[PDB]
């Protein structure tokens, strides 16, 4: 029985509204409605991991496995397993596999982050889940995010709590957030990010979606707007939108968007928006093909619709040569020639490299760069020729060029990460100069670059 090169991943977000859902909701798991939609042809083709994530939960987690699971098993005849469930109060993520993918998966992780503090600390933050599936490790994340129009700042900085704090995936990628720690990244959630156009023009976008013209309300999208600008997300990839506002309905019917200001509401208005969203960040050269991105027509218990996407997702297997794992491959190396690191920092301590990966025993610390001042103000820390070989713990190049090397620039006075960035040993020759580039963040925000040139050395 081969080990899979591919996954099909199904991520469904929905904010419940405090409410049960309708008896049937598996239209949601065979992405049908609005938007992307899957092919009737799939739809007894069961997807390899199913991740929801849930908001204004009111179910117990039992009550929710159960419907989760009779849902699937009507759909596909599989009885599907659970991988993990964390809730922080009302805010949910369920992951279930296929069965076959039992001792496919481990390494599981959950955690969750608590946004706001004293008014605004006690109902919205994150879940998570991470895991390994054979030698790709995947991470998943729910946010409910600050409600309101006029909070878009609030939004990203619980973005940024979030990445900061939430503790899933490999506990020795020390200097690593979850934007570093996985070959697959998938955030999702009520992101609560509006359309930003004047309160008096409701009736006008009600309007432009009955017409299905989305345009100029995407134009307005806070989220947009803000990942243009960098301000939230960086770095991350999103399905184009082609699916009506998923917020806020009247329930029971999807025919009435609700949104002139009610005690209720705080007397806030809420315009149609799409609250609802599903973002990802794959490393550099790894296959990731969204295949749908939409909002169910016929689940109408809750105020927001839910929203579905589904990946392809390149996945590698658990490894073994007659060397490593427990020793090294002496025909294998990794050698950077003429890097160097441009940072926005003001200070003027030196730096050092840390390089981590799967493909290593353990990380790898370089000797101090040299500083010199670029042209236009700006920090350069030179490697030149200094850094040290990388020693892979397996040289098969079938493995070797899918490997990752995650990159840390520290300062020798503090030893704290000033920046973090990704490089792909997925490369177009062996044996050959070639340049690399990454750019470096830190707690998510752009901090620098690093670039030079690779010379990776396989057994082939
Ligand atoms: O017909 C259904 N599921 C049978 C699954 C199946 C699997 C493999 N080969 C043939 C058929 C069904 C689908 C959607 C909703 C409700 C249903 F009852």
């Amino acid at each position: 029985q081969p080990e899979p090169d591919m996954i099909t991943i199904f991520i469904g977000t929905w904010n419940m509204g405090n409410a049960p859902p309708p008896k049937k909701i598996t239209s949601w798991f065979l992405s049908k409605g609005q938007g992307k939609t899957r092919d009737d042809s799939a739809d007894y083709i069961p997807h390899d991991i199913y991740v929801i994530g849930t908001q204004e939960d009111p179910l117990s987690e039992k009550e929710w496995l159960e419907i989760l699971k009779h849902s699937l098993q009507e759909i596909t005849s599989v009885t599907f397993k659970t991988v993990a469930i964390h809730t922080l109060w009302n805010i949910r993520i369920v992951v279930l596999a296929k069965p076959e993918h039992e001792n496919r998966i481990s390494h599981i992780c959950t955690d969750n982050v608590k946004t706001g503090i004293a008014n605004t600390l006690g109902n919205k933050g994150a879940v998570g889940v991470s895991f390994m599936f054979n030698g790709t490790s995947l991470g998943f994340v729910n946010s409910h995010l600050t409600s309101g129009s006029e909070k878009k700042l609030r939004r990203n900085q619980n973005y940024m709590n979030i990445l900061r704090f939430l503790a899933l995936g490999d506990k020795k990628l020390s200097p690593f957030n979850i934007t570093h720690r996985f070959t697959h990244l998938f955030w999702f959630g009520d992101l609560n990010y509006r359309v930003d156009l004047p309160t008096w023009e409701a009736e006008t976008i009600i309007q432009k979606i009955k017409q299905q013209q989305y345009a100029d309300l995407l134009s307005h999208d806070q989220l947009l707007t803000e990942r243009r600008e960098q301000k939230v997300f960086l770095h991350f990839e999103e399905e184009e939108i082609t699916f009506a506002p998923t917020y806020r309905f009247e329930r029971l019917t999807r025919d009435k968007y609700a949104y002139t200001k009610q005690k209720a509401t705080g007397m806030k208005y809420n315009l149609p928006s799409w609250c609802d969203r599903v973002l990802w960040k794959s490393y550099p050269l790894v296959h990731v093909v969204c295949q749908s991105y939409g909002s169910t027509s016929d689940i109408m218990t809750s105020d927001h619709s839910p929203v579905f996407a589904t990946f392809e997702a390149g996945v590698t297997s658990q490894f073994v040569s007659k060397n490593g794992p427990g020793t090294v491959d002496s025909q294998g190396q990794i050698e950077f020639l003429r890097c160097y690191a441009t940072l926005k920092t003001k200070s003027q301590t030196k730096f050092y490299l840390e390089f981590h990966s799967s493909c290593l025993e353990s990380f790898v610390k370089s000797q101090e760069g040299e500083n010199e001042e670029g042209s236009e103000g700006e920090l350069v820390v030179k490697f030149g020729e200094t850094l040290p070989k990388l020693k892979p713990i397996i040289s098969d190049p079938e493995y070797l060029l899918d490997q990752h090397i995650l990159i840390s620039i520290k300062s020798s006075d503090s030893d704290e990460s000033y920046g973090e960035g990704c490089i792909a040993l997925r490369l177009e020759a062996t044996e050959t100069q070639l340049p690399i580039y990454t750019p470096l963040t830190h707690h998510g925000e752009l901090t620098g670059h690093f670039q030079g040139e690779i010379k990776l050395q396989t057994s082939q």
